[PDB]
C-alpha cells in the first residue's frame, strides 16, 4: 500500500510519539530538494535565453539554508558552500545541527553528469551558545542522513536508526514515492568506483587492491570499473548493484579530498545503516573526530566483504 | 536571440529550400525524446505504487518507433530493440532511413545513472523495395544523427552536415532550446574514459595507450578517469571537456561490444562534425561497410590528439 | 517568511500540541489534489491519443477515496461519487468522518471549465460502530473543510478554526505555497452570481433581490454578473473579490441542488471563518441537520452586508 | 493516429506546398503559448515567496511580442497591451501582420479565473513601408485565428481556411496533441452568455431576445445562463456546448466593449469557419473595417439559429 516521504516520516515521528521537530526539519530538507531538482533540470531555462525578451551552486545552498533556518528544527548550520558555520536566528533555534553539500558534482555539470545533495543531521550537545562547535560531532552521533541524487531520475535516500529508505520523486504530482523499503547492500559487489588517474600517487595497499580486481588471484572474474566523479551516483550504484567505492589518500592530502562532516560521514552512516562499511583506512569514518568543518577524510566504502577483503591489504601494509 | 530545436530546424530546412521531410523527421524524433524524457525521470510513477488503488526500454522503443512511422518520412527503421529491420507501412513511406538506440544505458536505469537516446538518419539509396538492405549504408552516409541525453538535464545533441549544436530541454514549457551553437571539441584533452575491470584481456595497444596516461612519459600530469557506463553519457563529457573515450575489442568479440548502426556511427558523426575523430583502430568508424544490422565494432574516439595520440601507439603494435 | 500546506500544517498541530492524526488526513488529502489537478491539466492526455501506439470523475474519486483510507485518520468517508458512506477497514481507522466531492463542475470539463475538490471533516462523536450515521453531523461541527481549485492555476484554501488560509499549488516543485494568509471577506461585494435561467422559477424574494440589483433602488451602480456554473470557482470568486452567490430553491427541489454535506457544508463553513455567510434562507447552512448523505439544500452565501441585505427582502416575502 | 500542432501546421504548409514562413509564424506563437501557459499556472510561484531567500499581463505580452518578431515572418504587430502598432525591425520582417490579446481576462486572475491568449493573422497588403495601417484589414482577410485558454487545462484552438482544430497541451511533455479535428458547432444550442448586471442599459433588441430565452415564448424549456467573465473561456463553452454569447452596445460604447482587432475579429472568424456567425448587430464583424486598431465593436456569435434568431428580433426593432 503506497507511501510518501512526508507519510512515512511523519508516521515515524508521531509512532516514536516525538515532538515532530525531526519531521518538520525533515520536511523542510524535501521541499528544498524538489525545488533543487527543478533547477537542476533546467526548469525555466527559456528564460534565461530571451524567450520573452532579457549559480546553480549558490541557489541550492540558498535553498537549503533558507529552508532550514525557516524550520525552527536548526540551530547551527554548516555547509561545503560557505567558510563558516551558520548560526540560526534566536527566534528560529531548533534542536537540531544539519551538515550538508547543497550541491555535489556541481563542476561537472556542464556535461549533465548526476549530481546530488548530501546532508547529516546531529542533535546539538553542549548547553552552551550554538556555535560552530556542535557540529565537531563524530558521525557516529547520527539522528539521520542521506542524500538527493539527481541522475536520470530524482531519488531521494534516507538513513535513519531505523534503517535505509529509499523514495523517488513523482516529478508529475511533486511527491516523494517511497519504492525500496528497508534497503539493505549485498554483501560482495562486482564493481570497484575510483579515480585510476591518480594511479601514480596511490599508496601501496590501494595500488595492490585494484590489482587484485583487475586480476582476481583465484582466477576469477574480475570486477567492472565505474567512476562517474560524482559521489553522489558512485556512492547510489554502489548502494544498489554491490561494490566499492574508493577515494584514499595519496600524494596532495593524506587526510583525502572528500569532506568529512557533510560527504563521507552521511554516506558512511547510510551505507552502515544499509549493511555495508565506511572506513578511512585505519578507523572507521563514524568514528573519526571533527577538528574543522571542512576537515577532509579518505573514504572506501560499500558492500562488507569489499571493504574487508580491502582492510585485509591495508594491513598487510 | 533566443532559438529553438524546431525553429532551427525548420529554418534550415526552409534556407535550404528543401521538401520538409527532413524536418517532419526531426520534429517527430524530437517529440519522441520529450515523451521518453518524461517516462525516465518517472513521471507518474506514484501512480504505479497504488496512488489511486492498483518495461521502461519497450516504451522508449514503442515511442520512436511510433514517432518515426508517423512522420511519413521514414521507410526502414533499425532499432537495438529489434532483431529486424522495420519495413514502413506503404502508406506513411517517407525517403529516410533511420537507425536508433531508443534508450542506452537502460540496464544500469536501476541505479538512476543517465541514460539517452542515438540516432542515424540515412537517405535510402536503392530504388528497390525498401529493405533491411537499405540500413547497411557507412556511417559515411549519414544525413543527420546526434543524441539525447537524460543525465542532471535532458540534452539534446543535433549533427547535420552544417555541424552540430546542442539544445538543453526547457521541462517548464517543453521546449528545446538552442544553448551552444556550432559547437567544437577541444584538440587535446585530460580526460581517458572506458573499463579498466577488462584490463586483463586488453590488447597491448591499449594497455600501453592507458599506461601512457596513468603515468605520462613527458612528466607530464596524469590523465584524470571517468566511466558512467553509459556511452551516452561517456560521450557527452569526451565532447563537453574534451578528452578520448574507448571501448575496444578484446578477448569477448574482436569487433568491440558497441553496435556500429545505431551506436558508433551516430557518434562517430557526431564527433566528426566537431572537430574530433573515431576510428576502430584499424580504420575510421564512418567507413566501416555494414554486413548485419546489429553488427558490432570497436570504438576509440574523442579529441583528436588523443586519438592520433593513440593510433601513434596502436601502429607501434 | 516562505511556508506551505505542510510545514503550515504541522506547525499548527505541533503547537495546538496535537496527536498528528489531523495532520496527516490533511497531508493525505493535499497528495490527492497534487495528483488531480495533474490528471485535470490533461498530464499525460497524449498517451491516450496513443503517441506510443494504443472517467477523470472516477479517477479523482479514487484518489481522494484511496488516499483518505490510506491516511488512518479516516473511518467514515461520504463522497458524491459513491451512493453509501464508505467504512474504513478496522485496521485503517481514524477518529475522522470525511465528506467531500472529488471533482465538481466536472460535467463541464469538456469545455475546460474551472473544476474543484471540496471537503468537509468532522470529528466522528458516538462510539457505536463507525456508519453513514456518523456522517450526519451539522456542518456547525465541522473541524476544517475546505476546497482546491483547479483554475488558471491550482490553488487550496483551508479553513479551521483558527481562520482560513490560501496556498497556491508551485507545479514545479510540487509545493502548496502560502500566499493569503488568514483570508476575510469583503463587507459589501458588487457582483452577484447565479443561474439566470431559472429566471421562470424563482421565488419572489429571489427575483426582488435580483431586481435590485440589476436596477439599484437608490439609484447607485449596477452589481456585475457572473455564473461560472462550477460552485468552487463561483465561491472562490466571491470570497477573492466578494459579493453574494445563489443558488436557492424553486421549481425544482425546494431544497435547492446543492449537496449540503459535501458541496454547502464545507463553502458555509469557509465563509462563515473569513467572516461571510451562509443562510438556507431560512436558517444558516452549518445550522441545518442531515438525514441523507446525499441530502440537498438551498445557498445564498458570500459578503455579510450582501447575504443581510438578501434576507432583509427574504423576511419581506 | 496521433498528431501534433507542430506535425499537423507543417503538414499543411508543406502540403500546400508553402513557404513555410506561415508555419514558423505559428510554431513561433505556439511556444509563447507553452510558456504563457507555465506561467499562468503559478510556475515557479515559491521563488517569488522566498524559497530561496529574496506584471502577468507584460510577460504574456512579451513573450508574444518577442516569439513573433523573432520568427521573421512578422512586420506590423498590434497588441491590447500596446498604444501603437510594433514595426518589426527590418532584418526581422516577415510577410504577416499580427494581431493579439496576450493575455485575456487578466484583471480578473486574482480569482483564477480561465484566461486565455486570442491572436489573428493577416497577410500584410500594401506594399509601402509597414505600418499601423497594414493591420486595418477586415476580419474577412484572416488568413489564420485562434485562440489559447488556459482553463482546466490548457488547449489551443486553431482556425484557418481549412476549418478548425483543437489541441489540448500535454504538460507532461510539452506537445500540444490534436483531440478535436475540424470541429463544427451545434445548429442551435441551449445556453446564453453575457452581463447581465448592465440589463438597465440594454437596448430594447436584446432586452426583449434575452426574455425569450428565460421565458420560451413557444413554452418550451429556458435556455442556461452562464457567464465566466473572460471572452475566451466563454466563447470556448460556446463553440463546445454550442449557444449564444453576446456583448453588445448600450449606455456605454454604442461600439461595445471588446476589441475588434484582436478580439472580435478572431473569435468571429473562428466562429465562422466551425459553421457559426459573428455579427455586430447591423453587420458580421469580419466585414467591419478598421479605423484605430484599438477600435471597439459590439459582438454576438455562436450557433446559426440562436445567432438568427436574435437577428429576427434586433430587426424587430
Ligand atoms: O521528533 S520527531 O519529529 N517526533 C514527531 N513527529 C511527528 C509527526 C506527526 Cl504528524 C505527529 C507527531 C509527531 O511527533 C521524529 C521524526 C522522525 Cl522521522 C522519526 C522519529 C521521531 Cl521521534
Ligand atoms: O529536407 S528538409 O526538411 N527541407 C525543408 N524543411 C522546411 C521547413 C519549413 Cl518550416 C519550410 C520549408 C522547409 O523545407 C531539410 C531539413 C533540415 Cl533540418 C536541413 C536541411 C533540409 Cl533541406
Ligand atoms: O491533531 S493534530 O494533527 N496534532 C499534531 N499534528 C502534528 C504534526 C507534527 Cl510535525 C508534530 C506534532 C503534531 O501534533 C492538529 C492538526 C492541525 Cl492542522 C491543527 C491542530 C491540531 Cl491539534
Ligand atoms: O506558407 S506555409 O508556412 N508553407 C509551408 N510550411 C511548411 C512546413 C514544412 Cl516542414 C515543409 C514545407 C512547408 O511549406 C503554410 C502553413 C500552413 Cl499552417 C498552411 C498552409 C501553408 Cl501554405
Ligand atoms: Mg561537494
Ligand atoms: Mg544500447
Ligand atoms: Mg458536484
Ligand atoms: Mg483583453
Amino acid at each position: 500500500d503506497v507511501n510518501t516521504l512526508t507519510r512515512f516520516v511523519m508516521e515515524e515521528g508521531r509512532k516514536a510519539r516525538g515532538t515532530g521537530e525531526l519531521t518538520q526539519l525533515l520536511n523542510s530538507l524535501c521541499t528544498a530538494v524538489k525545488a533543487i531538482s527543478s533547477a537542476v533540470r533546467k526548469a525555466g531555462i527559456a528564460h534565461l535565453y530571451g524567450i520573452a525578451g532579457s549559480k546553480l551552486d549558490v541557489l541550492s545552498n540558498d535553498l537549503v539554508m533558507n529552508m532550514l533556518k525557516s524550520s525552527f528544527a536548526t540551530c547551527v548550520l554548516v555547509s561545503e558552500e560557505d567558510k563558516h558555520a551558520i548560526i540560526v536566528e534566536p527566534e528560529k533555534r531548533g534542536k537540531y545541527v544539519v551538515c550538508f553539500d547543497p550541491l555535489d558534482g556541481s563542476s561537472n555539470i556542464d556535461c549533465l553528469v548526476s549530481v546530488g545533495t548530501i546532508f547529516g543531521i546531529y542533535r546539538k550537545k553542549s548547553t552552551d551558545e550554538p556555535s560552530e562547535k556542535d557540529a565537531l560531532q563524530p558521525g557516529r552521533n547520527l539522528v539521520a542522513a542521506g542524500y538527493a541524487l539527481y541522475g536520470s531520475a530524482t531519488m531521494l535516500v534516507l538513513a535513519m536508526d531505523c534503517g535505509v529508505n529509499c523514495f523517488m520523486l513523482d516529478p508529475a504530482i511533486g511527491e516523494f514515492i517511497l519504492v525500496d523499503k528497508d534497503v539493505k547492500i549485498k554483501k560482495k559487489g562486482k564493481i570497484y568506483s575510483l579515480n585510476e588517474g591518480y594511479a601514480k600517487d596511490f599508496d601501496p595497499a590501494v595500488t595492490e587492491y585494484i590489482q587484485r580486481k583487475k586480476f582476481p588471484p583465484d582466477n576469477s572474474a574480475p570486477y567492472g570499473a565505474r567512476y562517474v566523479g560524482s559521489m553522489v551516483a558512485d556512492v547510489h550504484r554502489t548502494l544498489v548493484y554491490g561494490g566499492i567505492f574508493l577515494y584514499p589518500a595519496n600524494k596532495k592530502s593524506p587526510n583525502g579530498k572528500l569532506r568529512l562532516l557533510y560527504e563521507c560521514n552521511p554516506m558512511a552512516y547510510v551505507m552502515e545503516k544499509a549493511g555495508g562499511m565506511a572506513t578511512t583506512g585505519k578507523e572507521a569514518v563514524l568514528d573519526v573526530i571533527p577538528t574543522d568543518i571542512h576537515q577532509r577524510a579518505p573514504v572506501i566504502l560499500g558492500s562488507p566483504d569489499d571493504v574487508l577483503e580491502f582492510l585485509k591489504v591495508y594491513e598487510k601494509h
